């Protein structure tokens, strides 16, 4: 597209924003830029001759626009924004900059977990395949920085609040991996629903009803699930396989990912890959050697028969539910629940909190809440460590030391990977 001559405003000053004042002043266009922050620290990088406002958003600037690009967030809900849209003026984000402009295929990924390991792993599965993949959006570099005439196939995670922007998606293969926010509830599913919109191949989850399109399945759709679909997981005594249209394709023992969930998303990525065109026997290669992001349901240590895993990315209860649907443990589970849980129903996890074999260790601002669900087998302490300093006497081969909080870390922690760093660093010292 052609943006000559245009006032152009950005909103937003974080990496993405700035993505989108380069992205114009290649193409020859002084972009205007607003933050409601008093110094983002984007500041120091803008050009000299880009006008910035900072400290709120400047209402004549966003009404004097022919476009304005709008950073995803809370911030797509200002009623300055609203009121820009009540006059006629074009808004957009990043990721429809970007489709405009791509010159490959997309493959796009959204979800309310699991999206960062799929968008990774496919991207993995392209570049076992030699191809020139570019990989990023909501995880990574924002999209506008993978531009590249050399890229083969763009590999783009994508949030809610990306999709409300986007009008020019037309992904060679898109998925919703679950539907567990500003604008309600059903604009957050409506949202996801967008990144079906002329999409070529549509990749579902047959365990969640909310990925599916608006009207139903259709002929476009594939499905992954844990007990069918096209894509799904075979148990039989001892081993699991991942097992597509009817055939085993893979011992999950090959695989370095771990846990039921990350199995889900070993296939959703796989049938992503194969309806983007990529070639099967190198994207099972890539699930042997892809070893997961670090925080994802990640074994960290693995002595004595007892397996310590960093799931500190399950910052909610849907994570925490997924971590826990499906848990293979040989003797006890011995399960650290913590921190801020932002007045969530912790209910659902209890359903997964019976037998003999389960000990809670509950932390944080809300380790009480947690407790609550089975304060038989809890304990509850201050802080991790000394949940952590708790449990490790106790363990036994067989046993399984999980960390999938279902809650965020900022009560303690910098973000869920300080908590997950620390929890390795102390596994290590104690295990
Ligand atoms: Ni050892």
């Amino acid at each position: 597209a052609d943006y000559q001559g245009k006032n152009v405003v950005i909103i937003g000053l974080g990496l993405t924003g700035l993505s989108c004042v380069d992205f114009f002043l290649a193409r020859g266009v002084t972009p205007r830029v607003m933050d409601t922050r008093m110094t983002p620290p984007g500041l120091d990088k803008l050009p000299e001759a880009v006008e910035r406002h900072t400290g709120s958003l400047n209402d004549e600037w966003l009404m004097a626009a022919d476009l304005i690009v709008a950073s995803p967030g809370i911030a797509l809900a200002h009623p300055s924004l609203s009121a820009a849209a009540d006059a006629g003026i074009e808004i957009v984000g990043d990721i429809e900059l970007f489709c405009r402009e791509a010159q490959a295929p997309i493959v796009a990924i959204t979800g309310s977990n699991g999206k960062s390991t799929v968008t990774t792993l496919v991207g993995e599965m392209a570049k076992a395949a030699g191809v020139n993949v570019g990989v990023g959006g909501n995880i990574g570099l924002p999209a506008l920085m993978l531009l590249d005439d050399e890229c083969e196939l763009y590999v783009l995670e994508l949030s809610s609040f990306q999709l409300e922007t986007t009008s020019s998606l037309q992904a060679v293969a898109a998925t919703i991996l679950n539907v567990t926010y500003p604008f309600g509830l059903q604009q957050y599913r409506a949202a996801k629903l967008r990144i079906y919109e002329n999409a070529k191949v549509c990749v579902v989850n047959a365990d969640d009803a909310l990925t599916m399109p608006i009207r139903g399945a259709d002929e476009r759709c594939v499905s992954f699930g844990v007990n069918m679909g096209d894509y799904h997981l075979n148990h039989q005594q001892g081993e699991t396989w991942l097992r597509v249209k009817g055939e085993k394709v893979l011992n999950v023992k090959e695989m370095k990912l771990s846990g039921q969930h990350n199995y889900t998303n070993a296939l959703a990525a796989l049938a992503l890959a194969d309806a983007a065109g990529l070639p099967r026997a190198s994207s099972l290669k890539a699930l042997t050697t892809f070893t997961g992001l670090p925080h994802r349901f990640e074994v960290v240590l693995e002595h004595n028969g007892v397996r310590w895993i960093n799931d500190s990315k399950a910052t909610n209860v849907g994570s925490t539910e997924a971590a826990l649907n499906g848990l293979h443990v040989d003797g006890t589970l011995h399960l650290l629940l913590g921190g801020d849980g932002k007045s969530a129903d912790f209910s659902p996890l209890a359903r997964y909190l019976n037998g003999d074999n389960v000990r809670l260790y509950c932390f944080g601002r809300d380790g009480a809440q947690l407790a609550a669900l089975r304060p038989e087998v809890a304990e509850q302490t201050e802080t991790m460590e000394q949940a952590m300093r708790l449990l490790a006497p106790r363990v036994q081969p067989g046993d399984m030391v999980l960390l999938s909080p279902a809650c965020a870390s900022l009560d303690q922690f910098k973000n869920f990977e300080q908590r997950g760093n620390e929890f390795a660093r102390l596994a290590k010292e104690l295990g």
